[PDB]
């Protein structure tokens, strides 16, 4: 299930950066950012394969690639934020 | 994010001296001149580890290293200047 939505002014900066990015269709910093998000434990909606990707939202002292990702869906806006390495997700609400 | 291009020019006169340091190879001042920079903050781009190298800038009249310092990357004409300990970098433009 999805948890709510989140304010995209709420989230951490890079979230903003990252959808940036995505908007741009990058380019964008890491290799693995814009794989298809497979959705194994179904947590969000059941689909295709290939309808979600998933894209790095970059940890600030972090070592790896860390545990913040964007999902993107195919609807306009259907993007969610999981800063748990996919265990929960929100949908962003870009307007708040 | 990176705060703009500088000419060379307009910069301390310093930086121009550290830049000429680097391009003969050294010898440099300080023991620290030519450590990896980690970029563990994320200001500058994304890149692998050792990427980055860092190279003092000196403070005239300063007991210690101070807060000034050029970045190198690896490519060509890829350097940075942080008047600030590494908080805002500008590139440098050696051509003015
Ligand atoms: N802030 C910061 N310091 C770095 C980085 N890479 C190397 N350093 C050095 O690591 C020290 C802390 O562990 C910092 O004081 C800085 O020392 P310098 O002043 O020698 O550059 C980096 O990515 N960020």
């Amino acid at each position: 299930d999805v948890s709510g939505t989140v304010c995209l002014s709420a989230l951490p900066p890079e979230a903003t950066d990252t959808l940036n990015l995505i908007a741009s269709d990058g380019p964008f910093p890491y290799s693995q950012d814009g794989v298809v998000f497979q959705n194994r434990e179904s947590v969000l909606p059941t689909q295709s394969y290939g309808y979600y990707h998933e894209y790095t939202v970059i940890t600030p002292g972090a070592r790896t690639r860390g545990t913040r990702r964007i999902i993107t869906g195919e609807a306009t806006q259907e993007d969610y934020y999981t800063g748990d390495h996919y265990a929960t997700f929100s949908l962003i609400d870009q307007t708040c």
